[PDB]
């Protein structure tokens, strides 16, 4: 209609079918999750937000889902990212040099989807869903991501990489999920170093963005956790990707 209860997009069309089909597909590829019952996954997922006011969702609502989707990826090969989705995923698709959150089952099930329910009825809302800004932050989508990204950062160890969008004006941004959750969930007992790869946009001959003020801030923030900091410009993202796929032939 012309009004809409909430200001964000409604649940993605086909959401139940999509999530079940992703679970089936993921548990076909990944032998360590080949024990998972996909219908039980869907039910645990749907139970977190059906018949619940979509501005009252808690991390508890998602605990049965997080249990069924329990998974360990190698803790020393984690790739976090911020505002540079495409290249982080492309990079991990190549030879599985690292794992992002969206290469875990739970991140895989939800990537790029929206969903909410209603306090009123047991139906899925396919017309609109709370916006984190205009409506409430404790909505099904934002809660889910906050919870699974905390857990994924908490699991990381050794050297943890992060890819940042060097086009952004705030290359490290305290308001992003990386700056507000993941970075404050790297464990000081386990993480030796965080290494940022700052991805350069197009043409420029370009500044050394590892000296950017927000990078120096990130550096001094993670030093209180007793984590070392390293930073690398990626000047040419498509030649980066090229070298990643053609390991050897080291023109570089």
């Amino acid at each position: 209609r012309w009004r809409q209860t909430w200001s964000g997009p409604g649940t993605t069309k086909r959401f139940p079918e999509t999530v079940l089909a992703r679970c089936v597909k993921y548990t076909e590829i990944h032998p360590e999750m080949r024990h998972v019952d996909c219908q039980s996954v869907w039910d645990a997922f749907k139970g977190a937000f059906i018949s619940k006011h979509p501005c009252d969702i808690t991390e508890e609502d998602y605990q049965p889902l997080m249990k069924l989707g329990t998974q360990t990826v190698p803790c020393n090969k984690i790739l976090l990212w911020s505002r540079i989705k495409d290249l982080a995923h492309q990079f991990t698709q190549v030879q599985r040099d690292m794992f992002t959150l969206e290469d875990t089952l739970l991140g895989y099930l939800a990537d790029d989807l929206t969903w909410c329910g209603e306090f009123a009825t047991s139906k899925i809302n396919y017309q609109s869903c709370p916006d984190w800004r205009k409506d409430c932050s404790n909505n099904p989508v934002s809660v889910f991501w906050k919870t699974v990204s905390r857990r994924f950062a908490e699991a990381a160890c050794d050297v943890v990489h992060v890819m940042l969008d060097g086009s952004r004006s705030k290359i490290f941004d305290k308001d992003s999920t990386f700056g507000s959750v993941e970075v404050h969930n790297l464990q000081p007992e386990k993480v030796q170093t965080l290494e940022a790869w700052v991805i350069h946009g197009g043409r420029e001959d370009s500044r050394d963005l590892c000296q950017d003020p927000t990078i120096k801030e990130l550096e001094s923030i993670i030093s209180k956790r007793n984590i070392q900091f390293s930073c690398k410009n990626i000047y040419r993202p498509d030649k980066f990707l090229q070298c990643v796929k053609n390991p050897e032939d080291s023109s570089c």
